């Protein structure tokens, strides 16, 4: 009924603008939806070398790639073959604010991702514009229904140079394309995201993510 | 200098709110030294808008603000070359927009290249249900933050049923030419009004009046 | 008629910021219809204060605001019985304060029982460092929310070296008597100033000027 | 770095004083816990200000991260802050504008932790879930722990389940400060927790509270 395969391809085009700098980024990769794992090779096609930390873009580069236990409704795998969309705001602690969206379709073995990313008000000598970010720290998304819609709320942190941290408050709304996909109960999604390799300027990046859904303590 | 007592305003806005793409053209006139401006707005692509027009109206130029002699006018000093702004709008129910405008002048006309993106407006909130009446009069705080002129404001939309709907906005302004003198802390009063519109807001007449001041007791 | 042209102000504040307990007494005067008040303040306990005195000053009465005829004056209408307010103050570096005042009146004097609690001010921040100079003049936005008069404001402290330090504040205002008529949306301009102080701010003279208006046009 | 004097089975003595929306209260607490298992229970009694006119649930995170199960590889700032103790300050920012701040000064004598807790809150809307007592429980959540401004900081966005099944968000920031010098600061880590009112009398004048807390490194090392 769902047509989600153990191994899937990922096609992606991201376009957007941060701090007035336009960019286009293409991604091709593979994932294991039932294992909650995915990888992607990315190439900056326009606007390279990027004047900002590549790390701010990486959560925009699909919750279908999360390991869901049987006892939790898997909204994302239940959304196919028709697919779904998400919208997200990223509010950073120094006033940098980004909005993003992805329209996700599926054709055969391949997920297609139309991603948009817009960012404003990053300070000139902040860690984003100065490329002082090292990685996203592992974090946990809270999944719950708000105004008829599945919503993911998370506070994430970028590890910085010198082992400082840089806070980002994120809210995502997820919407199945097909009418009447059953919404899940409150649950948690643990994730980690990692740049596996990159060239000096981050014109080429190999990206990986692992995500696991769960009910949290006590079980 | 470059600024004439009567100016023309040419504007194109392209954007996306809650997944809905749109294009809006603006043609108008204003008196920069009196801080007054009007515009006729025409929805080109994406009419009729599925969301409240009111969210867009602050994005449709601080050059049209009455500055007293004791306050540095950053905006009139930015011309002929012009300036750009970036803005975030954080609404109380989680809706978040980002906007930008690159402002140029040739002859007696200001040209505005405007982008507007918004996400996470609830289906039954006042924006998607078109339950807003107007922006209440407000006061923007201008000050320098990380080497850039920053405008901070809490605005409120009046709703049908008389409730108020809070928006927190931050704008950064940047002159194109190097070495334009940054002002000291000041305030800008403003009021914005949709003078007329057709049923579906595919046509809108918009007016704004803005006045800079020192605050109490010097205002 | 409860509001006289020249009134006195009695005040006791107690609180705790970043673990440090303090008591501060105030005695002042003002002109309710001119929207002007000043007060002499004295630290009775916990002096010298280890934090910037400025964080407390908006907690040291909107009855002292010049209201024009066309705006309902919730505050002067709340007397002789009084009103109370509650306020949260969210500073941009995570320092968060909450405050309360219960205001009563007898003759020509307002009595104020004030509480002020603050946490999470960083040691390297302007408050614990005492790098504040003044509150910049600001505009509070007054509207009804869930049946209660509410004031929302973005305020900013001028810092040494002319940086600013932002504070977001929400106040809820509550008349003691039933049937005090709620105003419509309006703005209140204010400026607050420490006029004089001794070295450690154990004694402080404070001044405020406030004016209600509709805004443009 | 040193021996904590923390025993496998500990007693907990607590007094909370506070004021929410102008309402003053005193609440006494007596419990027990297993520091190394990350588990604790407490019986709470309202001594002044009963019956409480707001949701008891807003207070329950205020009623000690000693009671967290720490792996060997993550520095345990809380157990290493003993025998001398530590204190925390916390802000609670609810989505409808209610704001609380809280403090706890934590000491130890023999097998007993002592807790001097202060809790103040303002601007809870009269018709909101807190003042209307429409909360059900805190959902399980994960706190992020890292060093900020030289201080161990816990940042968490938590949710109260409401009647009618909506959720009610609270953004909480805690700063933790050891009383003694020389307590090693931990690197970034996560703490999973669950908090539960096991039982209560009708007006919540008497409450039985339980919590389980587990620190980990997150994915993949969890
Ligand atoms: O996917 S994790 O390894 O960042
Ligand atoms: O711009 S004013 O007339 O609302
Ligand atoms: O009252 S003003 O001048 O600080
Ligand atoms: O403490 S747990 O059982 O919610």
């Amino acid at each position: 009924m769902s047509a989600i395969k153990p191994d899937m391809k990922i096609n992606l085009r991201m376009e957007g603008n941060v701090n007035g700098h336009h960019f286009v980024i293409d991604g091709d990769g593979t994932g294991k939806p039932f294992e909650g794992k995915q990888s992607m090779d990315l190439e900056v096609k326009e606007g390279g070398p990027l004047p900002f930390a590549f790390d701010i873009l990486t959560t925009a580069f699909n919750r279908v790639f999360a390991e869901y236990p049987d006892h939790i409704q898997d909204y994302f795998k239940q959304s196919f073959p028709k697919g779904y969309s998400w919208e997200r705001s990223l509010t950073f602690e120094d006033g940098g604010i980004c909005i993003a969206r992805n329209d996700i379709t599926m054709e055969g073995d391949t997920f297609y991702n139309k991603v948009r990313f817009h960012g404003v008000n990053f300070p000139a000598n902040g860690p984003v514009m100065q490329k002082k970010t090292l990685k996203w720290e592992p974090s946990t998304e809270k999944m719950y229904v708000r105004d008829g819609v599945l919503t993911g709320d998370i506070t994430m942190a970028l590890l910085l140079e010198g082992n400082a941290h840089y806070r980002c408050d994120s809210r995502t709304t997820y919407k199945a394309k097909e009418k009447g996909v059953k919404l899940p109960g409150y649950h948690l999604v643990d994730h980690c995201i990692e740049i596996l390799s990159h060239d000096k300027d981050y014109n080429k990046v190999k990206l990986y993510e692992h995500a696991v859904a769960h009910s949290g303590l006590p079980d």
